[PDB]
């Protein structure tokens, strides 16, 4: 009973994070075996931000540069490299308190939960969904840098994300953990637009289901659509069109439920062209499309790490 | 820059809770030190649930009659007692992951984060309010009883709520961590009304101070009201009423914004009597009170832990 918006238990992650220190410059870490991660705009003072050339500044600095520091536990930088956009150093303990992990690239409209975090020390967590055009509606602040994005599988930690920065519009950039941006992004402070957005249907569509389930049901109708009729209202709307691959992930709560997906895309479509007319669905007020149909499984069905 | 639904970072907790299993019962408990914390009626029988007699019932169980597993290091019980609606076991080992923590009430209104665990498993993490009427709107499948809910205060856990029951309406019921139900509830399958409930009047406002700082702004008038003219608004729309107090737990935000309290309470005063107007804030079309003052200045501040 109850619908939130839930993030993975952050233990593991928070056994991760360090404080990693280059000259002037502190932001957050990631420790996994005897490598440390971290946006390489750390080795960048406020002047190099502008155009920065990054293999000239790496190549000015050493490994006795780089002070790497977990709680009160001083480790030592053997080496270091640059990948894409992020650093690695290499670190003459391996962390102890390393998770089973993978690194993963998600694909836009996919979940996670961040750690945000500030000089290596763990402030909150949440959940939020890359959005269709690459940006993430996150809660940063200065020093968040270096902050990570996460799903937990059990006992295996899958890394997708990295913060890098924020854009003038207030929404934020990151990478993965192979320091490659998502979206069209570089780490340069120069002005770059964020594509159009979309809202994630396929989400939309889960989280009536997860309604219908906890017992929100008015949007149900006696009416039916077809995939096509019901994407010239998603191009109308700016949603993302429905294709038979997200049909066939609804199908699991179609099951569930009873509610043939074209049915409650027959719902959805109501909801868009007349609105909610002053009610709500599970205590919102607007169409929600940051939980997947994976999520709304999980919550409603108890699954644990 | 954004804001979100924040909770705590749970990997403190984490590592407290265990699985109790009493005869064919099994559900959650927090280890702490040398005592396991569980509600009572993890000795109870679904027979027992309607008229239980506890005091009876524990008289029936031994020691032995209680398994305790963190993980799959068994624990032995070697003594049991019942405090209010709680059972503690006492074990034969301290818990070497023991955070430093404290037991507190929290008042109506205020926000804590729940661990939500399964079979002494945490399963996710999440934010919500005490509401005015000791309920909690959480998300709670069969199995989460004896997930707790805590604050954290840089290094010390206060644990302030343990789940107990789910009630015929929906929303959740539960205990402090010395087995005092918030609220008139009892751990009986019995008919138990929950009181009308409000909107958390200082929340919202702090919620519209947190908006102003992202900019959010477009709620901003030029009109004032005075405290009394503004409860008048409250009550007829069942917000809790303002008083000197709350005002004052607003100075801070007041202070950073350069906007007074009543003034901000003429634009919720607008916002209550007009509505929105298909507009949003924060992302929502909802008028948010299960953010504190305290939460909005740690969220736009950066406090870590
Ligand atoms: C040295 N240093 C730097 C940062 C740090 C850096 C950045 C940051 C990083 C890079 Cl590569 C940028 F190109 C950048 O230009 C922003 C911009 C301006 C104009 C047009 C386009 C763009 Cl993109 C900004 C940042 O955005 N933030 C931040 C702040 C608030 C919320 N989220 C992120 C923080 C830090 O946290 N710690 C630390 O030590
Ligand atoms: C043995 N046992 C029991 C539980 C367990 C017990 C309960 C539960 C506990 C007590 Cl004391 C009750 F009086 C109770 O009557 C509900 C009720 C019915 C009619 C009128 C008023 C009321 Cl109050 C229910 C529960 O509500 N839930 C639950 C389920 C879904 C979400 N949230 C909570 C779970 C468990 O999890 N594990 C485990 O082993």
């Amino acid at each position: 009973s109850g619908f939130r918006k839930m993030a993975f238990p952050s233990g593991k992650v928070e056994g991760c994070m360090v404080q990693v220190t280059c000259g002037t410059t502190t932001l957050n870490g990631l420790w996994l075996d005897d490598v440390v991660y971290c946006p390489r705009h750390v080795i960048c003072t406020s002047e190099d931000m502008f155009n920065p050339n990054y293999e000239d500044l790496l190549i000015r600095k050493s490994n006795h540069n780089f002070l790497v520091q977990a709680g009160n536990v001083q480790l030592r930088v053997i080496g270091h490299s640059m990948q894409n956009c992020v650093l690695k150093l290499k670190v003459d303990t391996a962390n102890p308190k390393t998770p089973k992990y993978k690194f993963v690239r998600i694909q836009p409209g996919q979940t996670f939960s961040v750690l945000a975090c500030y000089n290596g020390s763990p402030s909150g967590v949440y959940q939020c969904a890359m959005r269709p055009n690459f940006t993430i509606k996150g809660s940063f602040l200065n020093g968040s840098c270096g902050s990570v994005g996460f799903n937990i599988d059990y006992d295996c930690v899958s890394f997708c994300y990295m913060h890098h920065m924020v854009l003038p519009t207030g929404v934020h950039a990151g990478t993965d953990l192979e320091g490659n941006f998502y979206g069209p992004f570089v780490d340069r402070q120069t002005a770059q637009a964020a594509g159009t957005d979309t809202t994630i249907t396929v989400n939309v569509l889960a989280w009536l289901y997860a309604a219908v389930i906890n017992g929100d049901r008015w949007f149900l109708n006696r009416f039916t659509t077809t995939l096509n009729d019901f994407n010239l209202v998603a191009m109308k709307y700016n949603y993302e069109p429905l294709t038979q691959d997200h049909v066939d992930i609804l199908g699991p709560l179609s099951a569930q439920t009873g509610i043939a997906v074209l049915d409650m895309c027959a719902s959805l479509k109501e909801l868009l062209q007349n609105g909610m007319n002053g009610r709500t669905i599970l205590g919102s007020a607007l169409l929600e499309d940051e939980f997947t149909p994976f999520d709304v499984v999980r919550q409603c069905s108890g699954v644990t790490f």
